[PDB]
DNA sequence: GGGGCCGGAAAATTTCTACGTCTGCG
DNA sequence: CCGCAGACGTAGAAATTTTCCGGCCC
């Protein structure tokens, strides 16, 4: 099966990864080992996506990365061109396009073969210095001189719906709350967890499908972004008939599936009988974690 | 030949997904 | 009072990254 090529890289902005693998290999010349890898991490559940971009881009090998985690890595440099001209025509939206575009930079000092020179390696210290979480110890202090280079911020507007079909796919949540005399009411439940780095971009939300509200949440000294839409009218009326015409991938697509019988059982107001909240007890016992094939 | 390149597993780190609740409201 | 839902929590694991041996192969 195949993927369309915009989902692909809203999941691409969801998950993966660009790595830039830097090491010191000899001394009598000093000598650095380089390589570039984009790889996507996901559970064997959704092994299926990964053979399914493996089948758009025809290049990568498909890794098991343990802990109930296979992943897609792609580090053949012939077969990063297919990745690069991909997200030239569909590019990513969110901060990971900043991680994108050093790792072109990267991608064109090695293919100069000026990685085997001392100045491609010190080029590309400090291009990996603004990548994702920098340099390392030992490249810090081998390198001192590395807080050169300027990482690229990014502000962009949502291309389209689907793109968002893509993220949804992978940061998205359908869930279907049984929030507990006083104590049994349904809740149908849609939110999106993000970095605050994309506050930007997640409050695009709110005015482009016209619903929703965005809630901070701190674990620790960490920070993270929560678009949340609760309000029934605005599920059935917007965020429903969105993924309806641009369909979801992964086991995700039948946990929204399972979240659109319960909405069309509240709509009937089944929800509020004894009847009828037997089969959704049924639907969210057996979806998202509570299933487990 | 030999050294950069690459299949492949896996540790390091955290940003997610999942799922409640308290509370005011109409 | 019942039902809706805004605002706001925590668990913990599916994720985001980084790691580098062995050994093809240009
Ligand atoms: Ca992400
Ligand atoms: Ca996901």
């Amino acid at each position: 099966e195949s993927i369309n090529p915009w989902i692909l890289t809203g999941f691409a902005d969801a998950e993966g990864s660009f790595s830039l693998y830097i090491r010191n290999t000899n001394d009598r010349p000093s000598r650095y080992e380089t390589r570039l890898t984009f790889a996507i991490g996901l559970h064997y559940k959704d092994k299926s996506i990964l053979e399914n971009i493996q089948s758009t881009w025809k290049v990568g090998i498909i890794t098991n990365a343990g802990n109930n985690v296979v992943q897609l890595r792609v580090s053949r440099f012939e077969d990063l061109k297919v990745i690069i001209d991909h997200f030239e025509k569909y590019p990513l939206i969110t901060q990971k396009l900043g991680d994108y575009k050093l790792f072109k930079q990267a991608f064109s000092v090695m293919e100069n073969k000026e990685h085997l020179k001392e100045n491609g390696i010190k080029e590309l210290v400090r291009i990996k210095a603004k990548m994702n979480w920098g340099l390392n110890d030992e490249l810090k202090k081998a390198f001192p001189e590395n807080i050169s280079k300027e990482r690229p911020l990014i502000n962009k507007n949502i291309p389209n719906l689907k793109w968002l079909a893509g993220f949804t796919s992978g940061e998205g949540y359908f869930g279907v709350i049984l929030a507990k005399a006083a104590t049994v009411q349904v809740r149908l439940r849609f939110e999106i967890g993000q970095h605050i780095r994309d506050k930007n971009l997640m409050n695009s939300l709110i005015t482009y499908l016209g619903c929703g509200h965005i809630y901070e949440k701190n674990k620790s000294g960490r920070s993270w972004l929560v678009y949340t839409v609760t309000k029934f009218s605005d599920i059935s009326d917007k965020i429903i008939p969105v993924f309806q015409k641009n369909t979801l991938i992964g086991v995700k697509l039948e946990d929204f599936e399972d979240w659109c019988k319960v909405a069309k059982l509240i709509e009937e107001k089944k929800h509020l009988t004894e009847s009828g909240l037997d089969e959704i007890k049924k639907i969210k016992l057996n979806m998202n974690k509570g299933r487990v094939f």
